[PDB]
DNA sequence: GAGGCCGCCTGC
DNA sequence: GCAGGCGGCCTC
């Protein structure tokens, strides 16, 4: 009711006199106290905030600054959240004291000084541990920022964080050269923490500028002819026009300019920073020259051509800084330079767009002259053959002692690639129990890891139940494989590592209305871990495959919570849907490159083009490459050292019938079972594959052009399935027309890869009749080999697999692609520094 | 055995 | 509307 200032006003401003205390209804209030408020726009019952400032206005009104908390129910957590728990957020605002509903108790819960070694009345008392970022779903440690002489009156973490953020992202001119008739020339500018100078290079969107070389529009493909429905009875199911793994809609990688001039104008006597122009020399990517794509197949993805072509461009369009060097200017070798840091390109020649020839670069294209990092001791659970820890190893952040893998062939393979790790094949529940019970070793004399040994913990838990392909996920098997993530969390609790990584399939975020996700995040929060989740697309990290994977990252209290890696390669946009919705809110990762990227998309050609031809059933585990690496990608995976022998280029031996089918799948992109002819085929011995027979009306699909029926079963007519309607050994598989109408016509089954395209998600057993079925070679009539699958996953050719062909396929299919793991690992490395 | 057969699927 | 996709289960 009545509000009155208690005490002497501190630091009186011009329009404000700030106070540290006030009285409302006999109750005493002070800065740092917390308070309740009732919202007007609320579907949410209550608001809670800290009082940062108490000033009175010259308008006579009496004000305070509110730094809002967030209730765990308003975070990704939701109803799983602890009801007493609040999080700090970047919401704050000025408000009239009249609005305070009450004074509430809010306590800060710090991670214990012993935190690492743990994990074995009052109408209500609120608490907070972590600061929440609503946009990225990041739970991070509170800022350490402290108030001082001038701050103590208005000090607000939200305000500060906002001021720093918009200060850092706003464009500013650093150095000025000369003013002429209103135009200012600048030597130095900055935005978003990056400093740009004359002579630096810059990433622009593909649309920023064009090249003197122009691309040709010409004639689109006219219908080659009407199809013959008698011969090709299932072709009509192709009306969609969508080609799985097509690269046609893939964006171009960034344009790259070299900065020659920088200018802007003036506004109100001062330089207008909001508008800054850059004048650039354009670089050509090889595919931008007349050579186009088919002339660039063999070039380094980071090689450019210098040109004197210029363009003017807006600063605001700059996507970031990159390094471009003249090869001969290099103190080190080109490989060493390319491998030494991100955003690194080079050029040897220059491109004349007029003459279409390559020249030594002009003198002005030349540059002037014209800490041992300790590896985290890592424990890899559900290690598989080791893809994930292989990626971490390439990133130099981890040395993996202790892998746990239950499936023997995978553990063997891990061992073969990891001479220095103790690999336990036990059930992880059992092992955890053993170490919990005080055991130093296991029956085999393998030393168990103990609290303090494990710095980093990582793994993919079984994805079989979480997979959207799994019809039976509701049964006992899939559920059993589901409790394992809780087991993994138990490891995290017990060992309390500095860094935590959990990987799974994308569907892991949507499963059981996102309950799994919510519960594991809640778990990590209870433990006191900084954490976050996100979905990454492997393709954006340099393999030619669509693999969308859920990644959950946690960091111990003392650490810095890593960020998800920014995409390196462009990739087809439909295959890029990375957002997740939980409880009606949309969440995205910290990732800012939504359209383009620094490197061109890695292709199927780039992946397997060097592999010797083989037939269905090839069993030769060691055969010579006959040839050199044909691509950048192949060069990266084959190494530079003499290595004449190609391993695992074997492929499954498919039945005579399946092999005839494969033989009749056309080579063209988007080819699959729907292109099969309906014809009789002589199989092995006296076995004959008879035509498929259509004896039922399909009430949905109607009659063919010829007038034939389209049904293979009575269910086509809305009647119940009749067994004995089932036809055997037909070229066109009976079951596909059977259920096609509710399966999207089983697109991709017996499908081919295309050279210019990418692989569909590489699974544990390539099967042309499997739900993910375009496993055919772009050319040869056979399923992809183990080597080819390994390549699709970005494994080095030297990585060893163990067991029979199905075993190796499964080890490959299960793995986190090393390039993805490498990217994530580099983010972690970023945290290890500072 | 590994291949024929497949969800009142999910998700934007 | 239609495209995704470390699949499981039952047996030629
Ligand atoms: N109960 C259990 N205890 C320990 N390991 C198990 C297990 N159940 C399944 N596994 C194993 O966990 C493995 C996960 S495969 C994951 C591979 C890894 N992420 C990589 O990059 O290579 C499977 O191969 C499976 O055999
Ligand atoms: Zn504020
Ligand atoms: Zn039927």
């Amino acid at each position: 009711d009545r509000i009155s200032w208690l005490g002497q006003p501190m630091k009186i401003e011009e329009n404000r006199t700030y106070y540290q205390k006030v009285s409302i209804d006999e109750e005493m209030l002070e800065v740092g106290d917390c308070v309740s408020v009732i919202p007007d726009d609320s579907s949410k019952p209550l608001y809670l905030a800290r009082v940062t400032a108490l000033w009175e206005d010259k308008n006579g009104q009496m004000m305070f600054h509110a730094h809002w908390f967030c209730a765990g129910t308003d975070t990704v957590l939701g109803a799983t959240s602890d009801p007493l728990e609040l999080f700090l957020v970047g919401e704050c605002e000025n408000m009239q004291l009249s609005y305070i509903h009450s004074k509430v108790k809010v306590i800060y819960k710090a991670p214990s000084e012993n935190w690492a070694m743990e994990g074995g009345e009052d109408g209500k008392t609120y608490f907070f541990q972590l600061w929440y970022n609503q946009e990225y779903a990041r739970f991070e440690s509170p800022p350490k920022t402290q108030p001082t002489e001038d701050n103590k009156h208005k000090f607000c973490l939200s305000c500060i964080r906002l001021a720093e953020l918009r200060q850092k992202e706003m464009p500013k001119v650093l150095e000025q050269i000369e003013e002429v008739d209103g135009r200012v020339y600048c030597s130095s500018i900055t935005k978003n923490g990056v400093v740009y100078r004359l002579g630096d290079s810059v990433y622009l969107p593909p649309e920023a500028f064009t090249f003197n070389i122009k691309v040709a529009s010409p004639v689109k493909r006219p219908k080659k002819d009407p199809v013959n429905e008698t011969l090709y009875p299932e072709h009509y199911r192709k009306y969609s026009d969508y080609i799985k793994g097509s690269n046609l809609d893939a964006p171009e990688p960034y344009r790259i300019g070299r900065i020659k001039e920088i200018h802007c104008g003036k506004k109100k006597g001062k330089v207008n920073e909001a508008d800054i122009k850059l004048r650039l020399y354009k670089f050509y990517r090889p595919e931008n020259t007349h050579r186009s794509y088919n002339g660039s197949y063999h070039t380094d993805i980071n090689m450019l051509y210098w040109s004197d072509e210029e363009a003017v461009v807006n600063f605001s369009d700059v996507q970031g800084r990159c390094t471009v060097e003249y090869g001969e200017d290099l103190l080190e070798s080109i490989q060493d330079y390319s491998q030494g840091g991100p955003d690194r390109f080079y050029f040897l020649e220059a491109y004349n767009s007029k003459t279409k020839n390559f020249e030594d670069p002009p003198n002005h294209a030349r540059s002037p002259g014209n800490i041992k990092l300790p590896k985290l001791r890592t424990l890899d659970v559900f290690s598989g053959c080791g893809g994930l820890s292989e990626g971490f190893h390439q990133a130099g952040i981890s040395e993996t002692l202790w892998a746990i893998e239950m499936w023997d062939p995978a553990a063997q393979a891990f061992r073969l690639n990891n001479p220095g790790t103790t690999v336990f094949t036990e059930d992880c529940n059992v092992l955890l129990k053993l170490v919990m019970a005080g055991e130093v070793t296991n029956s085999l004399g393998q030393r168990l890891p103990q609290k303090g040994d494990v710095e980093m913990l990582c793994g993919g838990p079984p994805c079989q139940g979480f997979s959207g392909m799994n019809r039976f996920n509701s049964r006992t098997y899939s559920k059993f494989k589901n409790s394992l993530v809780v087991s993994f969390l138990s490891y995290c609790d017990y060992y309390r590592p500095r860094f935590f990584l959990l990987e799974n399939v994308r569907n892991f975020v949507s499963y059981r209305r996102s309950m799994v996700l919510k519960l594991t995040l809640r778990c990590l929060v209870r433990m006191g871990y900084q954490c976050t989740f996100g979905v990454l697309q492997a393709g954006q990290y340099g393999v030619a495959q669509t693999r969308r994977r859920a990644i959950i990252l946690a960091a111990a209290p003392g650490e810095k919570l890593p960020l998800f890696p920014e995409p390196l390669h462009v990739f087809a946009p439909r295959a890029c849907q990375l957002s997740v919705v939980v409880d009606d809110k949309k969440f995205v990762s910290n990732i800012t490159r939504l359209s383009s990227g620094p490197f061109r998309t890695i292709t199927v050609r780039d992946t397997m083009s060097d592999l010797p031809e083989i037939q269905n059933g090839a069993s030769n585990s060691e055969i010579p490459y006959n040839g050199e690496p044909l691509s950048w990608f192949q060069r990266q995976l084959r190494g530079s050292h003499y290595q004449p022998i190609l391993r695992d280029h074997i492929c499954k031996d498919m039945s005579p019938l399946v092999a005839a089918r494969m033989r009749h799948i056309p080579l063209f992109p988007g080819s699959d079972w729907r292109d099969l002819p309906n014809i009789q085929v002589r199989l092995g011995d006296g076995v004959i594959a008879h035509k498929l027979q259509y004896t039922f009306h399909d009430v949905k699909n109607g009659y063919s052009s010829t007038g034939a029926l389209r049904g293979v079963c009575s269910c086509a007519e809305g009647k119940a399935c009749d067994p004995e309607s089932r036809q055997f050994s037909t070229l066109i598989p009976w079951c596909l027309p059977h259920t096609g109408n509710r399966h999207n016509h089983w697109a991709g089954l017996y499908g081919r890869l295309e050279w210019d395209g990418f692989f569909s998600t590489t699974v544990t057993n390539p099967e042309p009749m499997g739900k993910q079925g375009r496993v055919l070679h772009p050319e040869q009539h056979r399923v992809v080999s183990v080597r080819e699958c390994a390549r699709s996953q970005g494994f080095p050719d030297s990585y060893r697999f163990f067991g029979n062909i199905l075993d190796r396929h499964r080890q490959v299919g299960n793995a986190v692609p090393p390039p993805l793991a490498k990217a994530i690992g580099l983010e972690i490395k970023l945290c290890l520094l500072s």
